[PDB]
């Protein structure tokens, strides 16, 4: 009789932060 | 015998908001 | 017994985009 499945695992680490936005308006 | 496995991890959440832009184009 | 945990999850996705950059510098 075998064990039954592990524990389901961790979410993964975080996305990478967003890209920069837009340039801005002209000054 | 053991069990397997557990199922494999979510998708990690999302990265924090990107950085502001460049700078617009000067007057 | 039970078996190993799941493996952890993938990278998440991307945070959102910046903000518009800043106005440009003045005449």
């Amino acid at each position: 009789p075998p064990g039954p499945p592990g524990p389901p695992g961790d979410d993964g680490p975080s996305g990478a932060e967003g890209p920069p936005g837009p340039p801005g308006p002209p000054g």
